[PDB]
């Protein structure tokens, strides 16, 4: 029993960490086979912040001018391209700890793990979500960009998330490993407004279902719900629409528990309209909405 | 910015995680140079659950008994002893991926990462800390048995847990690597009640001076207190009493944010006699406790 915001295990996202440097900027890098991914940020100075003209910095780079280092060992450069916000270093040696490995792009609502990274060097990890607003509310220093996100499907590692930049609100921004930001971000020094951010509610019910399954029943009221009446409630309460998929996909937890979807909707609905009353689920005072329906089988029944 | 519960990167230990079978029970093993540790709950069968004979059951052990896997590579046992209530495997292959290591036995109040494994495959790691009554609000299966705790100083690991059992409360208790329990627990399958836990003090005013870092200063009075009334206050809400050993530790923290210890003290007593009022610091509407001054410190400023 227990529940805790668990990470994926770090070890196969570790052996890919390096460092890179071009000219006077250093951050981290994925390194993959022969290719070394990281932000297209390292080739900026802070002059140039406000709007960067990354393809006039680009064209006066040289191989050389790049220094990746893997651990004490320094790997040679031997070519490089940019692909919208993120270069390719193409160099000499194929990383031998390569694991299985895919490039992903996922939706609002599903988690992640974060290797936060600083000069090459896995520092810590722990485990998020990609808001609605598509920013996300991790814990970053200076020297973190390029740190990675990702998923582990039995010995898989599906990269999802580089990071980027903070925004003036304290929340991050970042890029997929193909360049292209989540949300309407640019990689400059100007104001951006992430939108208003809601709350997921499919991963609030599934984070319900693991309360029940660990012995926290008390907040199970006797009523039922219709799916027009439980969304009219969560709209009030900044909650995402639940839909006929999201109903679909909480279809293992209803069976384990016995507790119908719309019978779960009605106690959320209460819970949304009255409160918890200082009484805590799962050890929270708040509902939380950072664990998905496959989070919770996971972490419940392996 | 930013803060989140972080733990330690595992590749260290998940290179040294492996499969341990004697006869039909099976649980995690920790693979050091040429010695695997296990709990002795590995040579128990049900029958002798209510209290086992340990020593009666390992003189009937051979070597040959003792199936351990690292992977897929089958392990050759050439020796064992028990030390307390673990085994002390002994194989005939030196682990390559060895990391540099200490054995460690930690104070209530500090903080380690778990591994959660399986079968010798890590699942998830995350972030707790040993309770004032030794126990761990952990996350564990059945299998989980021989799942280690752990501490990473720049490229060591200090191994201070090893995950034994689940108290009817759902809380957890294990031992130390040499095979000695957190508390007054025994490896048998008795009704073992965990004595009162307690808030620990020191870590809650040190997530406060984390929120202040990061920008939440609404519950910071105009208010001193004493050392002494500070902990009449703490005494009557079941926390820990808070010694000038904690203040010293508390001395970075309070240097970096301008506000003496004891005046943090005084914001504390209103917030634990008066309440948030609804609102939240850092995430959360509790006070948490599961952040050690050195854990905010890496954290804020790495
Ligand atoms: O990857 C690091 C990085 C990208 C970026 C863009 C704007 C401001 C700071 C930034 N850091
Ligand atoms: O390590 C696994 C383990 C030890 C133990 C003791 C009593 C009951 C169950 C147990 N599992």
């Amino acid at each position: 029993s227990g529940f805790r915001k668990m990470a994926f295990p770090s070890g196969k996202v570790e052996g890919c960490m390096v460092q890179v440097t071009c000219g006077t900027t250093t951050l981290n890098g994925l390194w993959l086979d022969d290719v070394v991914y990281c932000p297209r940020h390292v080739i900026c100075t802070s002059e140039d912040m406000l709007n960067p003209n990354y393809e006039d910095l680009l064209i006066r780079k040289s191989n050389h001018n790049f220094l990746v280092q893997a651990g004490n060992v320094q790997l040679r450069v031997i070519g490089h391209s940019m692909q919208n916000c993120v270069l390719k270093l193409k160099v000499d040696t194929a990383n031998p700890k390569t694991p299985k490995y895919k490039f992903v792009r996922i939706q609002p609502g599903q988690t992640f793990s974060v290797l936060a990274c600083y000069n090459g060097s896995p520092s810590g990890v722990y485990q998020c979500a990609m808001r609605p607003n598509f920013t996300i509310k991790g814990s970053f220093l200076n020297g973190s960009c390029g740190s990675v996100g990702f998923n582990i499907d039995y010995d898989c590692v599906s990269f999802c998330y580089m990071h980027h930049m903070e925004l003036p609100t304290g929340v991050h921004a970042g890029t997929d490993l193909e360049g292209n930001f989540y949300g309407p971000f640019v990689d400059r020094q100007t104001a951006q407004a992430a939108g208003t951010d809601t709350t997921i509610t499919v991963n609030v019910l599934a984070w319900l279902y693991a309360a029940v399954i660990n012995g926290d029943r008390w907040f199970l009221n006797r009523f039922t719900t219709t799916l027009n009446d439980f969304n009219l409630v969560a709209m009030k309460y900044n909650y995402e629409p639940l839909t006929q998929d999201h109903v679909d996909i909480l279809g293992p937890l209803s069976a384990q528990t016995g507790i119908a979807v719309l019978d779960m909707c009605a106690s959320l609905k209460e819970l949304l309209q009255n409160g918890m009353n200082g009484r805590t689920i799962l050890g929270s005072a708040l509902l939380e909405d950072e664990f998905t329906p496959f989070d919770v089988v996971r972490q419940c029944s392996g």
